[PDB]
């Protein structure tokens, strides 16, 4: 009677394998059974928190559907039924990698922020990065309308590495911008890993461009409504390099309504400085005239009344186009100098090829 080999016994395949270590928390995590189906399956961290997962139709595969944490031991629990009708346990463990250090990052813009047509997207990291190419490949920018641009790595700051995204030309007014940085579980190099995924949504406000020909004694503000401000103004006397308003496209960043300054080189210890729009970290403002050539260095001086009008109109990211100056805006001036370099140079600063 009978005399026939029994059916195959269920075989469990753990990916990652049992007692595996240095598992990347974003890697595919799964258990598969052959010659049987899963009755129950679950993955928990050491603290007992269940991880989301799902079976395939056949219930012969269970796959984790959310990212894991770093430096954490996970364990499988459950059972699989074989041809026998007999259940076998589903058990095993693995441990995710514990990075030498986690590198953090942030944007300089807030979600929902409206900025001017020359605003860069600045990602500042809290550490140097070895595989900047790998990091950059994890960045994606989406604009509406679509717009040509590129990522460029600038010299590391004291705090750490940094990459800017710039469109080739000024943004169309109204453009929406979505930035995604899939950095979690990404190896940055030398055993470094990204702290987390990051996203940014912002948008471009109205088009406003400042025309600042240094030899013109004027400054103009141009929008869709045409020339809305045409002011007399003075530029830096240009007797010293510090007194030369730098040439090239500046970006408006911060502005201060009242903030009266201490100028050592001029002689005054309490200069009344109002309605000041910053156009460079080197100290260039468009501001009210305080009144000596040192009292206002490379600044653009307006009447207090005109200065306030421009001040109230100005937005972070606005371009100020300085022309007719001897000294071109540079890295030596600090941020933002992104628009003071040609496109081919900007492309060259990418950690990736052209295309």
């Amino acid at each position: 009677l009978a005399e026939k080999r029994p059916p195959p016994a269920p075989r469990l395949t753990f990916r990652p394998a049992d007692s595996a270590a240095d598992v990347v928390p974003i890697a595919p995590i799964s258990v598969e059974v052959g010659d049987g189906w899963f009755q129950r399956v679950a993955l928990t961290n050491s603290a007992g928190k269940v991880v989301a997962g799902a079976y395939s139709r056949d219930r012969t595969i269970y796959t984790i559907t959310e990212p894991l944490g770093y430096d954490t031991t996970y364990t499988w629990s459950g059972s699989a039924v074989g041809h026998d009708g007999k259940a076998v346990p589903v058990a095993g463990k693995f441990t995710t990698v514990a990075p030498v250090k986690t590198i953090n990052a942030g944007f300089q813009l807030a979600d929902g922020q409206t900025v001017g047509i020359a605003a860069p997207v600045i990602i500042q990291f809290d550490s140097p990065i070895s595989d900047k190419a790998a990091v950059e490949r994890a960045l994606t920018v989406t604009t509406d309308p679509p717009v040509e641009g590129g990522w460029a790595w600038l010299p590391d700051e004291a705090q750490g590495a940094r990459v800017h995204w710039r469109p080739r030309e000024y943004y169309p007014a109204g453009t929406t911008v979505d930035v995604d940085a899939k950095l979690y579980g990404l190896p940055f190099g030398d055993g470094a890993y990204g702290a987390q995924d990051m996203s940014l949504h912002f948008q471009i406000g109205r088009r406003q461009v400042v025309k600042a020909e240094v030899s013109s004694h004027r400054i103009q503000v141009v929008t869709d409504a045409g020339v809305i401000m045409d002011f007399p103004c003075s530029y830096g006397e240009a007797d010293l390099a510090r007194n030369v308003t730098r040439n090239g496209i500046h970006v408006v960043t911060e502005k201060y309504s009242d903030f009266y300054m201490s100028n050592p080189a001029a002689g005054y210890s309490h200069i009344h400085e109002r309605w000041a729009v910053r156009i460079s970290n080197n100290g260039e403002f468009i501001h009210a005239n305080p009144m000596n050539s040192n009292v206002t260095n490379g600044c653009i001086n307006l009447s207090t009344e005109n200065a306030e009008q421009y001040y109230r109109s100005a937005v972070y990211g606005d371009p100020v186009e300085v022309t007719g100056s001897s000294i071109q805006l540079s890295y030596a001036d600090g941020d933002i100098w992104d628009w003071a370099v040609d496109w081919d140079t900007w492309v060259s600063m990418s950690a990736l090829p052209p295309p």
